[PDB]
């Protein structure tokens, strides 16, 4: 197991939308809800950890377009700033979210302030929603439904969606969904690699991906740095590949921290992790018809649980990237990634396989010389 490398003979795919085969909805749609006993309208400690108040004195993300490659984004009063980017599941415009996830992610990135303590990181940014996946759907033809087959199908649409996002003018491309494969069964991803390279270099997009959560295949943390000469981050020891995070250097892979900046218990360790952001007790926008604030989803036997995960951490980082690109519009994607990582809270330590350079620091990123 070694860091992946593009095959220069393999072209990026087209950005055509649509599923590879017809899909059918297998599970009822879900909306995010308010967890009883909470006050979602209070300013989240996650915002305070990031000092978004301080950041907004430098930038609110004006002029930036962020693509949300996710489960769709439901427009509403807190998300009036969402553009259709299409659908790889059905034939919608990307503005239907049957899962809640894309909406929560979009809200963190560029949700609007309102009559409460909630705001997106970059509320003056514009969003493009591309629905690239949904676990509520499966192929209409009930064929092989294996981890391998699902993962390959997911990579195939992800690569197209990345090209589509870049070609639609996205400056930041957010990939909060994660697919993992065991290392002994990771197949050629040359097309996905080609797509990510196209978007990151030729189209100069900052691509941000969630690192994954422990427990395709179930994601599992990889062994930590082990002092191997020439392999300080322990690529050699990887057993569980997080996609597209492992596609360094094109993708900034984001781990989750608690509100104090410590690695979240569930954050997936890997040698690709570059940075972190808050991933616990998330409050964002709902895909329910009112489009208000939510902070929970149903778990077993329909009991509500908080929103947690690296998906939300990635979203925060995408929002911060939009702030940085608005303030410094001439920086390349590589320069923007360098700025984010070199100013993160743990940048002066060797990178962590849990949190990379540590929790993103928006004000530091916006003021560093
Ligand atoms: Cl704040």
């Amino acid at each position: 197991v070694s860091p992946p490398q593009v095959d220069p003979q393999i072209a990026p795919p087209p950005g055509t939308a649509g599923p590879a085969q017809p899909m059918m909805q297998r599970s009822e749609c879900i909306t995010t809800s308010v967890l009883p006993g909470t006050d979602p309208g209070a300013v989240s400690p996650n915002q305070l950890a990031l000092n978004l108040s301080g950041a907004w004195q430098h930038s609110r993300g004006a002029g930036q377009t962020v693509a949300v490659i996710d489960t769709g984004v439901q427009p509403g009063p807190r998300l009036p700033n969402v553009e259709a980017g299409g659908d790889y599941i059905e034939s919608t415009d990307g503005l239907t979210d049957c899962d809640g996830h894309g909406t929560s992610v979009a809200g963190l990135i560029a949700g609007q302030p309102g009559p409460d303590g909630f705001s997106g990181v970059a509320p003056e940014a514009r969003l493009i929603s591309i629905r690239q996946n949904s676990p509520r759907f499966a192929p209409r033809t009930p064929g092989a439904d294996s981890e391998a087959t699902r993962a390959a199908s997911d990579a195939e649409t992800l690569a197209r969606a990345v090209v589509r996002a870049a070609d639609m003018g996205a400056r930041v491309i957010n990939i909060s969904l994660v697919t993992c494969l065991p290392a002994d069964r990771t197949i050629d991803q040359s097309v996905l690699g080609a797509a990510l390279r196209y978007a990151a270099l030729e189209k100069d997009a900052v691509i941000v991906a969630a690192a994954g959560n422990n427990r395709g295949a179930a994601c599992e943390s990889n062994p930590l740095p082990s002092g191997t000469p020439g392999d300080p981050r322990n690529w050699n020891g990887v057993t569980s590949v997080s996609i597209p995070s492992w596609w360094q250097p094109y993708v900034l892979s984001v781990g989750a921290v608690d509100s104090t900046g410590q690695p979240s218990s569930f954050t997936m360790a890997g040698p690709w992790v570059g940075i972190a952001a808050p991933g616990e007790n998330i409050v964002s926008v709902s895909n329910a018809p009112d489009g208000g604030l939510s902070n929970a989803l149903p778990s077993e036997r329909d009991r509500l649980v908080p929103l947690t995960g690296t998906s939300y951490a990635a979203a925060y980082v995408s929002g911060v990237a939009a702030l940085v690109r608005s303030k410094f519009p001439d920086l390349t994607a590589r320069q923007v990634v360098h700025r984010l990582t070199t100013t993160a809270q743990g940048a002066a330590r060797s990178p962590s396989n849990l949190i990379g350079a540590g929790m993103v620091d928006p004000v530091a990123a916006l003021t560093w010389d």
